[PDB]
């Protein structure tokens, strides 16, 4: 551990990890601080959809900035494989939003303007997916909102990070930040560091820092558990969603099936009836499932915001502060653009006006 | 491996590591043969429930035997751990047997003339454990179909069995038994060994030895699927069982739950529909369930005969071969009997003529 | 399950899902039975080289037939993908098979003229891979000789198999093949099965099949432990070999590393003596080895003949009945040439005569 | 959550929950915060070992403690068992301090004048435990240095305290202690919480509760890595001791094997090199465990301080605070007195003088 760094990031799930690399292919000094193991939390318990158009209701600066992040995955296996030896298990096969009554239909066809998007009718959707539920009316189907494994893109991005230069630093949790010096500097139970720049990443648990450092924003945990099962009896190409929930077709011949939402429980591990009630609703979705070998079950926290969208910018009174926190249901979807709009920031760069107020921290 | 025994066992599940011990007391030269690992299928499933008092419909030779065989456990955890090492888990609490209906009280209080057993009203059952469910009529207290962990019951028996001699051949399966000469003989990958008796313990795959032997004796499997929860808020203490069913309070703080009945189904793990329905069982039963955290989930093949009672004797034309399988939710808690009847038998004692009958090969 | 199909495949790991698989490509009516779960036993423990140049030591028809299945591989991933939604993994990086000393590297530059390899000083080999032993000579660098996840081809081909009209039938041991009439017929626990032709493929178990077909052919295990480790810290590309023991690297970070050799020796789960071996020999090619996070161990039994080749062809009295089984350390290698060359059989086309005559059942 | 309580304790290892419930005995309204789950750190790596005689240099104040807190365990298991339902696995049998040279021999015996020790000879070793190496030159014999089950006390005595009324939150991280006013408070991300007396029970994380406080007691992780196996074959009833590594026979039949000590290392997975070296070291101990199948691998971190001896006592400067960390390798033995020393303080009883100082927090 050295005792100065050009730059440090405060956590290591996704969001801090995608951080690190930008600024270490900026030739920024960085170092990475994370309390357990890379991608260890919330970021090991996502589906890894990429799903814009889960989004699009609004068609705001928050749209706009989902599907920018989408495109930046087009050639972003590739970049990070060559670093790191790492796949990060891309599926191209994208998505039905199914509808269930006309209500739903009405819904998901405000959609159809879009050229992302395509309307199918139930039988259009048989035809593709024949084990897809015989009560549906048909669905929207979504060709880019595809799939990637969230824990592989993580690892990718860090190897790729060490290969340039970053240091990473796993059980070393970051007790405080300071602040007061002409330099931040960082305190963990093995020694303290300086900073030109200190970027907080620490998913549900960032608002220490922000309180730290004088902002009251707050993180408020949504649990989701989930659960995977063998596919090795029926073609599915497709991720089926709706309402919130989803049964996602892995390589390995996994399915993905999810989710709760749990508000206000800390708890890392799946309850009964939550597992329950996600084995129910997927069956609705896939009636084929009830016949499938159960392979495991998990849970983790999303980190809920006031309103929901994320905090991606400077502390307002220090521009060496920097907090990337609050990705609730699209972390995975936003990692390289956040990891790219950070960056950029440290590196004092023009970047995107609609963007930098959207996700500002001082939303009055 | 020696080229001939007095003994020779076909099968390492419970009821077979028990046949295993008992001949080995008896100083008969013994050897037992299984195909994977010790206790590694049926047995491993298993809750483990010595459940005698599921069994009094007729008060009849098959529940004087399942009595017989509860009470030979009295001693046998302290005699196993004096020659294995192995402790056996028994849990003492005892079973309050649920009625949810007036025709459950009617069917249940038929028991109320045993020793074994004493009605109490839904009040009393609450006193005792509060957090059965409210729905509750009362429940029988049975206090001596208590539990033990039935894949240490198995390793006790078979490491007693190796300190008094017995040789044991895991992955060693059996392939072929030969009648026509002075002694028998049996086939393995390993090589042929000859014995003056065998003894078929193969549980639900014992039919092959049948067919071989010139007997038609059948086995279906009926599956059943299960799951544990950890318990760390709530006491519980006894047993609490309806309609098949049951939660299963083990000294590590977790509850075993249970079961599915699937005929025909020969998988060993479990599926979506099943694990579904199962936890919504469970939860009418002991509502606070919900919210615990899960552990484990399994499934295990009952060894389903065409009447449901186990073959426990000799083959009808030839006193060296005997068989011991078909124990179909009772296998556990027949270990000991069966054992004791089989080593009996070999040894040319005199048994009971009415258990005798009631297990015998030659059923038309 | 049918009563009568054209072809019935006994045994499902890599071997007999390959054979199904080309044998419903080509429209025959087909089914396979295996005893537990596909891809459940040797196959899942192996490492995945496609190894052909551990084969070219004698430059003979075995050596032929080795790059023949290799050039096989080619466009496989893709193929068995679009039927079956199943990556296998395929790592294009190659071989450093390694050197310790002038005694190795002259029996390693006998390869020389092959177009396939290339000679490396140790300074060439360091430049690419800093991290391997500097105790090396040198390396020979075979470029084809790739690696893929051997779980997932068998899983690749026995889903793809099934999309093709091919019936699956897990948890199903065939007990007997007879022989008498006709037609063949296969005896399972639930049901009998007639065929116009049938394939041994059961690996190590094989050896009863023979037997019952009047064939002395017979099998001994060649036990082999390996683990996994995190390689979270260094760039390693190249797979490292020498004296028949290897570190791979998969495209999840993961290494594989082994092997033991363990004759005569039918448990499937490793021993600590077995471990610490491994891991000696590990650390002797990659010193930064012993400071990487233990994942897996595990172990699987090669199916050894009497003089080390395969049996891959037709019962030399019945041409209805074909066996294809004993691949020793190259099973992987050569799923896609045997499934082929059995495929091949079966429709009575023209084949390769010197590969008919190497792999022959009959070899006084 | 309450507004306040009467005595606050942070961590939920075993001291922290050994606390727990003597404090809820005394009927103090008490809560426990614990970061994660309870006993999921340092307390589940421990082999479980009552280890006093491993403490008798000097023979001093600390052997004192350590002889007191084993004769609490007398009645302990019976105890917590009535309460929580749960076993803590105690294991009888007593340990082997071997020794492999006259200069062990000679140390071992400067013990033969204690009541609680016996000096064996080589063969009356062997008599025994036949299985022990046979270069031993023979072993010092403690018959009260038995074991226990370190995850399961944890657990018993945390559900005693919830039936004894205290409240305990998982997944509930304390951020600070304030002491300005005229009762303490703290602060955790689900709310602010007042407390009559706090407890720092957070092992080798405690170093920022200290510093936060106006102290500068440290702590350093000295990891150990160790491993298990099952006892399928072998008779084995006393721990094997050897230079602080150590065999210890559970009664699943599993032998607990280790450790390694790497200071400085605060990762809690073990490396490969670790693992290979108590590999080595346990076939110098227990020649046939070469020969035993591998269970499980695990690490954990040992709470190292300046002077290898525990804080268990006051905050000089204020006696609303009070601390219990730092117990090296002795945590599990030293629980039950840890535990009552604490309580005994905060509900002002008079206390040994010799243990309260050779535990105090100010030593310089
Ligand atoms: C059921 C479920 C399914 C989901 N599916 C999707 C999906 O399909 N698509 C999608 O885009 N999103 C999905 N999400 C959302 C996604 O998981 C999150 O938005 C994302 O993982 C957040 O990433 P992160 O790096 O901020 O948080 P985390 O992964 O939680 O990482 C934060 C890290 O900070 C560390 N940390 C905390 N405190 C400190 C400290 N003091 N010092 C050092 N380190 C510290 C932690 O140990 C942790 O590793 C899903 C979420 C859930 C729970
Ligand atoms: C969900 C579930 C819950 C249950 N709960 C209870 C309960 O609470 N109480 C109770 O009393 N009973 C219970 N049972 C029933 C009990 O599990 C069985 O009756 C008992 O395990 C049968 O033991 P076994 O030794 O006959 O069969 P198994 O344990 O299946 O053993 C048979 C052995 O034979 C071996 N074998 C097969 N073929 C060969 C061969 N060719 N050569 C060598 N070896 C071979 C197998 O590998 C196997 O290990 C339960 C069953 C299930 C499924
Ligand atoms: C440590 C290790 C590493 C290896 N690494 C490599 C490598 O890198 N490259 C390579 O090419 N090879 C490697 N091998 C060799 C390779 O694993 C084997 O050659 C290959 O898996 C054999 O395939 P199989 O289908 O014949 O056997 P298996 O995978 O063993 O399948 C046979 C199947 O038959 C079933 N069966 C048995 N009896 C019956 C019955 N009565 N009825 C129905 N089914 C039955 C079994 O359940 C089993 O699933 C390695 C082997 C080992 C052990
Ligand atoms: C390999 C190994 C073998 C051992 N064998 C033995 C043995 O045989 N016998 C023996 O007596 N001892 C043994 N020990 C030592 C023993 O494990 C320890 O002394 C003991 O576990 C310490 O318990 P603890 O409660 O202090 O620490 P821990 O069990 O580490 O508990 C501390 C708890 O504090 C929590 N925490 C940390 N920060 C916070 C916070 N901010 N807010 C809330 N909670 C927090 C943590 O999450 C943790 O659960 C062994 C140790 C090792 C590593």
């Amino acid at each position: 551990m050295k005792r100065h760094y050009e730059a440090v990031v405060i956590g290591g799930g996704i969001i801090g990890s995608a951080i690190a690399y930008y600024l270490a292919k900026e030739n920024k000094n960085t170092a990475l601080f994370e309390s357990g193991t890379m991608g260890g939390r919330t970021t090991s318990a996502a589906a890894g959809m990429l799903g814009a158009h889960a989004e699009c209701e609004e068609r705001d600066a928050f749209f706009d900035f989902a599907m920018h992040s989408q495109r930046l995955y087009k050639g972003l296996g590739e970049e990070l494989y060559a670093l790191s030896g790492v796949d990060i298990r891309q599926h191209n096969g994208g998505m039905f939003k199914l509808a269930f009554s006309e209500e739903d239909v009405l819904q998901l066809r405000q959609m159809d303007d879009l050229d992302s998007v395509s309307w199918y009718s139930k039988e259009e959707v048989l035809e593709k997916e024949p084990y897809a539920s015989g009560d549906i009316f048909g669905a929207s189907f979504i060709q880019d909102d595809v799939h990637v494994e969230p824990y592989f893109v993580c690892k990718a991005y860090v190897k790729a990070a060490k290969m340039l230069g970053a240091e990473i630093f796993e059980h070393t949790p970051v007790l405080h930040v300071e602040r007061d010096g002409e330099a931040l500097f960082i305190k963990t139970p093995s020694g303290d560091v300086w900073a030109n720049h200190v970027v907080v990443a620490s998913g549900v648990w960032s608002g220490m820092f922000f309180k730290q450092l004088g902002l009251n924003n707050a993180f408020l945990p949504v649990k989701g558990e989930c659960l995977s099962v063998w596919n090795d009896d029926i073609p599915l190409t497709k991720t089926l969603y709706h309402d919130h929930c989803y049964i996602v077709p892995r390589k390995s011949g996994r399915l993905v099936v999810g989710a709760t939402m749990k508000p206000g429980d800390w708890s890392e591990t799946p309850d009964l009836g939550g597992l329950e009630s996600v084995m129910k609703k997927a069956k609705t979705m896939l009636p084929a499932i009830q016949n499938m070998k159960v392979d495991r079950f998990w849970a983790g926290l999303r980190p809920g915001t006031k309103d929901g969208k994320p905090y991606i910018g400077r502390h307002p009174e220090d521009s060496r502060i920097l907090f990337a926190a609050g990705h609730f249901r699209n972390g995975i979807l936003l990692a390289p653009a956040t990891g790219a709009l950070i960056s950029d920031l440290i590196m004092n760069k023009e970047v995107n006006q609609d963007w930098l107020h959207a996700f500002r921290i001082d939303r009055k």
